[PDB]
């Protein structure tokens, strides 16, 4: 059963049990859903509606332009080198480009700014729960992530349109995320996101007004492997356009990333590096195995 | 006019003038300061902070009447980065200091190689030539000497470090930005290497004098003490590998060279015993 | 782009450009940094070393005993009524108390006296540049500031020690300065001082051997609002102790302060008052809005 | 992208700051603006307009048709880029008035023109003082700069743009920037035609009853060190409609020294320092060529 | 310092800095000289000799004829409506008229043909360097320029003979060029060509065996203003006849010109049009301001 965490149970004497659920999702799933997370359901509903309307208005034509430009009109053999995906990226931190994206509406930009700020505070709240579960001092992960200019925080807004031949192409090929903590607002009707657990692909179930959390490669390093970043993918379907609004809380470019000493006894197998060196490498090898990227930092 | 090179001026119309200043420093100064070098000022501030605080906790107590010309008024420990790091084996260094030194050392190694490629361009050598010469079998040798020069009641009796030339390739110095002391010998005068915030001091060692057939000479330098003030020094040495073959680059030689061809580790074995004696007998000894 | 004025550029016709830059900073920034100001760099280096050593020797434990008496160990909630600040004050004029600060060395007292005299001369040179830019006669501002016993001149020696939770407390809360012209020798590594400009907090960047200049409330009155006194604050940080040696060149206590008539066309909105009445009021309301203090002098 | 209209009566009251800020925005971003409630009597504007239009019909229209005949512009077979489809005469007010020397004007027109020009000269100097305040200059700075030895130069160009059968072949007045200081235009309130270039589009300066159109010339671009630029403008023709134009030019005296104001120059200016009459002698010959070479020619 | 680019440094490890110089000249100068290009120095020397000998035998007559019918033998005052210039035009593409110019020699035509082909290939190589510097796809600008019949490529062969009173008339009045990329073989002793930069006329220095490159109006549109076409002129002198062999690589007549979408964020201020409509208009208004010609294409 996929972990669903009720964050409102942290405000009372059920808080220890909630923390234990968070910790075991972090150790064994790499993913969990959160409900009662404090984000207004009214804000999620308009983010959802304006994301979908901005797709028809602005992204659908770019998407078909892409399928023509790569011959994906007609899928007669398996395509393992492209994602059946429509995306644009919004940067929040350290410097916002929200007011420079030309094709987004005023009210969409205002909703995205509010949504991004609330998710940034929720990311930092979640990192503190991780710290507590890890036996780290409060604020430890936030301070590691800061670097010189503060954390990097952006939002990937994706749609995975219907695919006539889902067997032939993935919406997004299997990978682990490079960063710190990932907070996903996904479609509540159209499924597609899957994680790999114990040798099976497991669906990340659509759930109304929920946020999906998962941990990236940097948290595997800092926890000395105690919390691993898990492989995940998006599969297409013939009917349905799955919406994806995923926010990435990453260390600053010059943050020093290393295994926390209190989590290391035997010499660590994980490297110590500067985050931007990891991200330069990751961009070119995102869909290749994760383990060579750690070795490359030594 | 001590040369200060602005590395941000390399991308542009003004790059020819920046390169000419670098070349002119290499030929006639043997030293130059670089600013806007790409190293984060917050990493330098941490390095300086932890270096000075590591002195007071670990070295200052341990550190505790006529001319003394055979001793250096100096407190030092050494960190090895390449070919193989001993950073996790220096006992008296803290985790934050060790993590900062690893990051700082990696950035200085990349900056050293960028500087070697600027030298190559000014010398008319192909890019990567000096890096390739320095590699040997195991790669270049790269380490950092962390020094403090504490106050001396009688500075005219003892030097912080006696006059010498450096044996190796290129030296990248992060020095105190308030307390002076480092001097180079130029045209028969001792010249101060001026403290400058968030700068790196570059100087060339004996190996680059050989490879350039004397076009860039390694210059004598020293550290003088002072009565008040503890000058910090974080100096990184980018050296050829032990079995690198060092010889004058053929394109810089027309008339037969006066400089020898040798293997770097034979020069270093010799250098250790005669570091404060004249440089010129060390070149002759390699023939 | 924060104004940095090179005082060596007064010696040509760059002088017009330099004067125009000073005027622009006075009108729109309220702050500017000066370089090549004539203060010996070796005297500044001594002042800094001795201030930092006097903090460690005399104030750091005194400071730590204060956070116990005021419960600032645990910053579990926001503190808006205290400054995370260690200070003492040195009065130079009209009457010196330099020989009464008990825990300072002969050599610190002798250096501070020399430093103070040089800053007093630089303050008066700067006031004459303001006079020229305003079209006032030479010495106009010095004469207004004189009163009967001469200007008031003192130095505030501050350190802002590291704060575990900088989000909770300011090093010094937002305020404008009551006085005439303020000449600040600040830490050249540790930032923290910010001014408010166009609705944003802007850092006053550390710059080695520079002096930071800002204008106080009295100059806003004399210029009939042409040069306004700008809000500024000091923020803390988690690792770094920012030093501040700030000298205040203020009118004499019984000086008559009023808008210079040549700067007044329409009847002024600013009061005419005696400086000590302004200062007696300011002491109690320093971190409250500035504008009621002008109204209270009518 | 609304054309700026400034209510000058709002300077007399609590909204003076907001009005000054609007004027400053128009000076930086449009180079043109319309003013209303400007103090010129609406009945004097009506008489000027009536007498200008009747003087065209009785005295200028025959000359205009005869001008085309002599240049063969009866037949707009192809584009004309070197002629203005324009009927004009010029009235000099300062430093020396020639009003009593124009032969074909009535005494009533001459008296109204003298009264109109005097009020416009006073309004020009009032506006220059608003610019001074917005620029941080001393009161009267621009008037003092413009004075030279004999005072400012002030004249009025009285133009009509008669109907043109083929407007796409010829402009009423080709694109240019004005050489001088501040230009105060009383234009037709029905017939449009004046356009300015803004952000790569021609923008109509909309006819507005009893308004005055203000624009800034090349000399104020120099003095403000480029903060207020002189903007390109033109007059287009139409097939029917005769647009009237009464435009007054407040210019520095001939021997006035023009340079960027010292308080606006924090680094070396790209703009020259020169004597105004040298700029004008050059401008007369290259008025419809680019502006920027004229600044370079003064160095 | 006027930009001089060594094109042989593109074949090696200095190529990035060479590209950076090209991009800098394109953004800030609109002009640059190239050395070590592909053109044999003996071909340039022969083009220069035969151009100058063709002036004396064939063009000097037409030039004095011109001065006759325009009354320009004696220059009492400024002439602002004519150029002190002797020209004939050679068309190469889409169709050559080289074998139809009656007064050109066999060997001049053969040299002119070889010269034109090498400059056409150098124009296309240079356009690809601009593409790379602009982040456009390889061949992008050549494809835009093609239309139906291919690019237009021609050569303007000019001489600017000595003028007794150079103050009175220009060799060629200030203008921007209408087309794509302009490749000039100019006199290496007699100067005269100037560009306008930062409010100053700057000489384009004569240099042995060099080619002067500048960008026309079409590249400003396609780059959305990132590379502007800059005003330039030729001044006369009393002693000296400056030679000018200028080759113009322009889009085909029916090419669609518009800002490249990857260079546009906010709505472009530049029009989208068909090139021949721009050229029809330009011919009549060449020496009037540039900006109204862009406005006219909307
Ligand atoms: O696009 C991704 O890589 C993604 C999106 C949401 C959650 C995890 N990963
Ligand atoms: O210790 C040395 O020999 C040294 C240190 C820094 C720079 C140059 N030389
Ligand atoms: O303590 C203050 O109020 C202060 C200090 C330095 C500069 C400005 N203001
Ligand atoms: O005739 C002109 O040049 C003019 C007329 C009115 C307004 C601006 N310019
Ligand atoms: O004749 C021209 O317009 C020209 C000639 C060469 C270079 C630029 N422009
Ligand atoms: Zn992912
Ligand atoms: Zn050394
Ligand atoms: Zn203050
Ligand atoms: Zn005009
Ligand atoms: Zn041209």
């Amino acid at each position: 059963k996929f972990p669903v965490v009720d964050l409102s149970k942290l405000n009372g004497e059920e808080r220890d049990q909630t923390m234990a659920l968070i910790n075991e999702a972090c150790e064994n799933w790499g993913f969990f859903e959160i409900v009662n997370h404090g984000l207004p359901h009214d804000l999620m509903d308009k983010i959802e509606k304006m994301t979908k309307d901005h797709y028809k208005t602005c992204q659908e034509q770019k998407f078909n332009d892409m399928l023509k430009s790569k011959g994906l009109d007609n899928l007669e053999t398996e395509v393992e080198d492209v994602d059946w995906e429509s995306t644009f990226y919004v940067r929040h931190l350290p410097q916002s480009n929200l007011n420079d994206i030309s094709d987004v509406s005023d009210e969409y930009r205002t909703a995205m700014k509010d949504f991004g700020k609330r998710l940034e505070n929720l990311a930092e709240d979640l990192l503190d729960l991780l710290c507590e579960n890890l036996g780290l001092e409060k604020g430890y992960l936030k301070k590691v992530f800061h670097g010189t200019k503060g954390p990097t925080f952006g939002t990937k807004v994706s749609n995975y349109p219907p695919c006539p031949k889902p067997e032939m192409i993935k919406g997004l090929r299997a990978h682990t995320d490079a960063g710190g903590i990932i907070l996903l607002f996904q479609d509540d009707k159209v499924s597609g996101l899957q994680l790999l657990k114990d040798g099976d692909w497991i669906d990340v179930p659509p759930l109304n007004h929920s946020i999906v959390i998962n941990l990236g490669d940097q948290l595997e390093v800092i926890t000395n492997g105690k919390y691993k970043s898990v492989l995940h993918r998006v599969v297409t379907q013939q009917e349905g356009n799955r919406m994806s609004v995923a926010s990435f809380y990453n260390p600053g470019s010059d943050a020093e990333i290393s295994p926390a000493t209190s989590l290391v006894e035997k010499d660590s197998e994980y490297p110590s590096f500067v985050f931007d060196d990891y991200m330069k490498l990751y961009a070119g090898v995102k869909f290749q195995p994760k383990e060579p990227r750690f070795a490359a930092m030594k």
